[PDB]
RNA sequence: AAGCGCCAGAACU
RNA sequence: GGCACCAUUGCACUCCGGUGCCAGUUGACGAGGUGGGGUUUAUCGAGAUUUCGGCGGAUGACUCCCGGUUGUUCAUCACAACCGCAAGCUUUUACUUAAAUCAUUAAGGUGACUUAGUGGACAAAGGUGAAAGUGUGAUGA
């Protein structure tokens, strides 16, 4: 179902952790207030992100508008997160 | 300101 | 930490697949010490993940040569042990700021770590002064 956090994958792996967190705060700021973007570069989490919006409504507009968007030469793939992130739980 | 300086191994990022 | 390649299309709150090539970082805490030449693996303790491993210095040690001191006062040659603006040996005696580690808390840095402050201590060698003992002979004098 719908969620506060959108799971983004198919992102370019060659890009550093910190500059990516700012590169997709540059785009997803349009849809609403972003709390924290979580990005790793490990074998598991290589080329995927978890952008956390304040409101769910913003995450839906983000999924609708940014689906298939070419970002670092690669079209983004956005799904809703399977579970709630441990910052919305509070 | 001379147990002082440097950094090729090693170790850690 | 960073580029190239290999492999990965995937739900997470102390980092975290692999090799290669770079890059960065750590890599001695104070005390002490220089007549000249040779020789050599260069003094003292503190700490305890590398203060390890490598290279460079270096005031060490010995050994000779040079120059001295002391050997009861001032002089020459021996000899003896010393010393390199100090100087025979023994017996005793104050001065001789340790600094890091430790603990802590700010600053910078992506991070490894770095700078600095604060708290409190704890050395050895050395050296510099008391004092009692004591150490030549010849030659002149
Ligand atoms: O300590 P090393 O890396 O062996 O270096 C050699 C010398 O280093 C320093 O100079 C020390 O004061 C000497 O005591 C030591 O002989
Ligand atoms: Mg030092
Ligand atoms: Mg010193
Ligand atoms: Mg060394
Ligand atoms: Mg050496």
């Amino acid at each position: 179902r719908p969620n506060h956090t959108i799971y983004i994958n198919n992102l370019n792996e060659k890009i550093k952790k910190d500059e990516l967190k700012k590169s997709l705060h540059a785009i997803f700021s349009r849809f609403g207030q972003i709390l924290d973007i979580l990005v790793s570069r490990s074998l598991k989490m290589r080329g995927q992100a978890f952008v956390i919006f304040k409101e769910v409504s913003s995450a839906t507009n983000a999924l609708r508008s940014m689906q298939g968007f070419p970002f670092y030469d690669k079209p983004m793939r956005i799904q809703y997160a399977k579970t709630d992130s441990d910052i919305i739980a509070k």
